[PDB]
């Protein structure tokens, strides 16, 4: 248990000036490798999350599968060293969505980007998708996290509208209100922190440990959540739906939003 990376990987990143990310809120460790000819990225999770949607090991699988289907990083190196899952990947092409609009009067551009991701997602053949993240599987995983204290139940940034007075109240609810599901490709954590844009078009997706099959409303819900907080104006949510060309199923949007609360 040397705590981190193997020798080989150490040699591989030597040439680069390692810069530790400070944005990622997951349990994973992220490092930007500032190189001469390019930039590389190293992401790693410890053994506690092995098997879970946090496991970069799983993230690596989806990264490989999605190649030639979505703009994802190139899997440059992967290893399981000392109970850790370490992934070396290519820098996402484009500009981090969040950064690209971090301060602009571009509400419409954001919404457009979100709707493009959704349509784009729907066009992906999940017939051979490595993982399935159905509600059943997710709740089983949530249950696991809570039992092993792998979830931050006290100090997380919760929605101002989450009723529940404790973890199990919410778990129970999710377990009781499971909505009907209609599998489609799902990112798992669709936000301006995991999406890249270029020339006003999506150019890349990262953070894939939670990708796989799941209901259509999952990602839709995530977008709505960002939108309502990052651009206060009920009117901009209606536009997002106009672009997706569908009516909102509020009951399901609320559900998937709550589902993400303990992750
Ligand atoms: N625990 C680790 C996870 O922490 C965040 O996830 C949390 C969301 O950030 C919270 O939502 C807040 O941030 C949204 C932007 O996404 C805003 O729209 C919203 N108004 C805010 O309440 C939500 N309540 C809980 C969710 N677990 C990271 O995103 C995710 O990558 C990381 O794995
Ligand atoms: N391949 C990549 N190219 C560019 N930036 C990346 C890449 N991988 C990670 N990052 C950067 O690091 C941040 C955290 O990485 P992410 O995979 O989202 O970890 P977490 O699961 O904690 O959110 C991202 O918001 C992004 O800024
Ligand atoms: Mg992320
Ligand atoms: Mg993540």
């Amino acid at each position: 248990a040397k705590m981190r990376i193997s020798p080989e990987l150490k040699k591989l990143i030597e040439k680069y000036r390692c810069v530790k990310d400070t944005e990622g809120m997951s349990p994973a460790k992220v490092y930007k490798l500032v190189g001469e000819n390019e930039n590389l990225y190293l992401k790693m999770t410890d053994s506690r999350y092995k098997g879970t949607t946090y496991d970069v090991e799983r993230e690596k699988d989806m990264m490989l599968w999605l190649e030639g289907k979505l703009p994802v990083p190139k899997v440059l190196h992967f290893e399981r060293h000392d109970g850790w899952s370490n992934l070396l990947m290519s820098e996402a092409d484009g500009v981090l969505c969040s950064e690209e609009y971090e301060d602009e009067q571009s509400p419409e551009k954001i919404i457009e980007l979100y709707a493009e991701c959704i349509r784009l997602f729907h066009s992906i053949d999940i017939s051979d998708c490595p993982y399935t993240n159905s509600l059943d599987s997710r709740l089983a995983e949530l249950d696991y996290l809570l039992n092993n204290d792998l979830a931050d139940v006290d100090c997380e940034n919760w929605e101002e509208d989450t009723p529940f007075k404790d973890p199990r109240e919410l778990y129970d609810f999710l377990k009781t209100e499971k909505p009907e599901e209609e599998l489609v490709f799902s990112h798992g954590d669709l936000g301006d922190s995991n999406i890249f844009v270029k020339d006003g078009k999506v150019s890349g997706f990262i953070d894939l440990g939670r990708s796989g099959r799941a209901d259509k409303w999952y990602d839709i819900a995530f977008c709505v959540r960002s939108i309502r907080e990052d651009i206060g104006e009920e009117q901009y949510v209606e536009l997002f739906f106009d672009l997706l060309g569908i009516k909102p199923d509020w009951e399901k949007i609320k559900y998937y939003i709550l589902l993400d609360e303990l992750f």
